[PDB]
């Protein structure tokens, strides 16, 4: 019945109307201000071309449009740029990896070599050169005889991530009162969604990013990918959040699947013992595209100049 | 003695602090908002990486901070990127060519970056894909059976570029009235400015980016200019507005120092010397020239479709 609503209501959850308080990393105007300059300086890599954005790239829904992200040197990457929407939600900060390996973490500052080209010590020259950095390192963490490190820049990068989330989805305005706010063929994709398992994987504040599980997606021999078992060769694969899964295609890890239906369609498992006929794969990812909420409002930051005492770009 | 002042509101003009109407062109808040999308939209190159906010930023005066500029496939340039702040009041279109090349150029182009690595035909076929934008530009040039065109999106992105101005810096406020708005040193820097010629190339509305003249930084202070009149050769005296923050300079982009770059311009060639605390205080003058920069949200760019091509790398 109605029963559905009620149902869905503990499962999962809506994204808060405001920005996460992070442990240890109290937000305040200034660090959001420095971390967003931040976000968007390409001098926090090597070139100075690429920043973060260039990569998660806010106006684009987070992504890269690209099926696997290219960095340095026009260099083609192994991954999918994941979204940056909502990230400050996933506790599985990696794709994939051996199952020793991610067993424990977390959780670590970003780091971005090969992609950005930059060890952490050039990165820490880059903003000791500019002293507007510094006055602004100070402001925004005030008792340390030195701010300006690469921990504190983690910190500000990741308070600005905090706002860089999306309220009111349609769907969350479903979980919180709005019954109407999904239509006929969405609420027949909710139900197919948890009928057919993918709430274990898909679930709670963010339906996913939370926990890592040994299946992927490859290359069959002989509809073109299916989802494989790597529990023999211990390996694990995070299973993403699908929150604005519709705005950032192409999908999964290696991005091999651009069509949003035809990756349900994938992953309708046999691994997982799903069987989906195209209608409910149509379904669902009906209320896939329920999961786009309210994109960033950010004014693109103004960022200080580099000083004679600033890093060339090498390239 | 102050007198100064009125040879300068004479020779100069501050930034108007709205947006200049374009010849046949106008503005209109959908189609300021259509050409920041599309300025922001990397999918305008066979890439979908590059977009003209790569190269020309927003958040750093404009340009790119390279001396050269990179380039699908990671190429360099034969170019240092000029600035967007402003650009809209520049007469004086590239960098440098035989004056008979450019001559004939005023009817004819726009566009396509070759940087990007698109045709006018892939550009509009991307735009048609993206049914979001396709209503934009309905709305943004209402009469129109097929809006889409090259043309029409170069008109949308000029529309905003006009927007990125950037008034009520130090010295267009030393112009609008106020004596004190320059400090000392930028003072000194003012008179010489004149008193030096620099006034005759870098002068009026944008100071530069209205004239054409045979003359080039090049290898030799590692640099120095050359005549190139022999050749038949010109180039862009620039407007150094925002020169204190759109480093390296010149066509090539190879002096970092806006100091040495001062005294490569105090030269034989223009008849001109300059002792280093005379070049050092132009310099601080030229400081003065950096303006408001300018508030802006990022867009927000409609999804891709079936239909949208896949990127080339
Ligand atoms: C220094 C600024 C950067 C920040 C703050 C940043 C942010 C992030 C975050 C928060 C994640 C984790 C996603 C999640 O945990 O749900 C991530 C993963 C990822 N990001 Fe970035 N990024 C930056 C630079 C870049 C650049 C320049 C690129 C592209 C060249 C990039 C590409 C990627 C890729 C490919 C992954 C997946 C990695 C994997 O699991 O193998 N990042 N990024
Ligand atoms: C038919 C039901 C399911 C649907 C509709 C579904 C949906 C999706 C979607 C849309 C993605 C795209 C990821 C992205 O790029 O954001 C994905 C990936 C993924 N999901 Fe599911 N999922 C289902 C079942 C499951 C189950 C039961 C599990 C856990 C046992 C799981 C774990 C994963 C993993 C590990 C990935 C990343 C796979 C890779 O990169 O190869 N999925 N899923
Ligand atoms: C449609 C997208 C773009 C627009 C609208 C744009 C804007 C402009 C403008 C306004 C100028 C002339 C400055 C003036 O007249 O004052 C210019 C020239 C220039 N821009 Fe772009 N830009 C775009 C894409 C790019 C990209 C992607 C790059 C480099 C990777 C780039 C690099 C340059 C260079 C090197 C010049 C100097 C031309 C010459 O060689 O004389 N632009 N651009
Ligand atoms: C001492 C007085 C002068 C100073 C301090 C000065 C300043 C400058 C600066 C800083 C640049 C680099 C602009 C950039 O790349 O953004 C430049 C470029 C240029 N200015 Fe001057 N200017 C002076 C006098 C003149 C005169 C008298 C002329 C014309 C006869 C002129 C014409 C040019 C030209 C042709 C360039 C292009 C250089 C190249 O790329 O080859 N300037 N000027
Ligand atoms: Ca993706
Ligand atoms: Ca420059």
């Amino acid at each position: 019945a109605d029963e559905l609503q009620q149902r869905a209501q503990g499962l999962f959850k809506p994204v808060p109307a405001k920005a996460p308080t992070l442990k240890g990393n109290p937000a305040s105007p200034v660090k959001v201000e420095l971390g967003k300059m931040l976000y968007f300086d390409p001098r926090l890599s090597a070139s100075h071309l690429i920043s973060c954005n260039t990569c998660h790239n806010v106006g684009l829904g987070g992504g890269d449009l690209q099926a696997t992200s290219t960095g340095h040197g026009w260099q083609k990457g192994p991954r999918n740029a994941p979204t940056v929407l909502n990230s400050v939600f996933n506790t599985a900060q990696f794709w994939d990896g051996r199952a020793k390996d991610l067993a424990e973490q977390a959780k670590g500052p970003v780091q971005a070599p090969k992609e950005m080209n930059n060890t952490p010590d050039q990165v820490v020259k880059t903003l000791n050169s500019i002293p507007d950095y510094v006055a602004l390192f100070k402001k925004a963490f005030p008792g340390e005889k030195d701010p300006v490190t690469f921990d504190n820049m983690a910190k500000a990068i990741e308070v600005f991530e905090a706002t860089l989330i999306t309220p009111d989805s349609p769907f969350d305005q479903y979980l919180k009162g709005k019954k109407k706010a999904l239509d006929g063929k969405q609420t027949a994709g909710l139900k197919l969604f948890l009928d057919k398992g993918c709430v274990a994987c898909h679930g709670g504040l963010n339906l996913g990013g939370t926990g890592y599980f040994p299946f992927g997606v490859v290359e069959k021999p002989a509809g073109r990918f299916a989802v494989t078992n790597t529990a023999k060769d211990e390996y694990v694969f995070r299973a993403p959040s699908l929150r604005n899964v519709a705005i950032t295609y192409p999908y999964f890890h290696s991005g091999v699947v651009w069509s949003l239906k035809e990756a349900v369609a994938v992953m309708g498992s046999a691994q997982f013992g799903i069987k989906l006929s195209d209608d409910e794969s149509e379904a669902i990812a009906a209320f896939l595209g329920s999961l786009t909420g309210k994109q960033p409002k950010v004014v693109y930051p103004i960022m200080p100049a580099s000083t004679d005492a600033t890093p060339r770009p090498r390239l």
